[PDB]
């Protein structure tokens, strides 16, 4: 139905967005901590403290086959490699510190995606 495809078109429209915003985050992490699902053979402990694994490489799989139908889907995801990084590792380290101006510098994209997705409809 022209009702199917209307809506079908719209989540085309939010993907081409979610990639421009996954794009700029993704420069915030330049060095690539988050970049890749945390190796089960590096790391044999990690399912045992986090539940909800999540890195960039797993975000940008999602958003090809347009599996995120809102800003909300992205959100969850993005603040789960911060939240799990922040957890997993201490405060003098580096990850901690990595996770902790991604999520500074990727607020002020993620407020300026929440106006995007929006009247955008
Ligand atoms: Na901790």
């Amino acid at each position: 139905s022209m009702e199917q495809v209307a809506m079908e078109l719209r989540l085309t429209e939010l993907t081409r967005l979610l990639r421009s915003v996954l794009d700029q985050l993704q420069d915030k992490d330049p060095a690539r901590i988050f970049a890749q699902p945390v190796s089960l053979k590096e790391v044999p402990d990690y399912l045992d403290h986090i539940k909800h694994p999540m890195d960039f490489a797993t975000m940008r799989k999602r958003l090809e086959a347009q599996g995120y139908k809102n800003l909300h889907e992205f959100e969850e995801d993005f603040d789960l490699i911060i939240d799990n990084c922040m957890k997993y590792n201490a405060r003098d380290t580096v990850f901690y510190r990595a996770a902790v101006r991604l999520r500074d510098q990727g607020g002020v994209v993620l407020r300026q995606a929440r106006r995007e997705v929006d009247s955008i409809g």
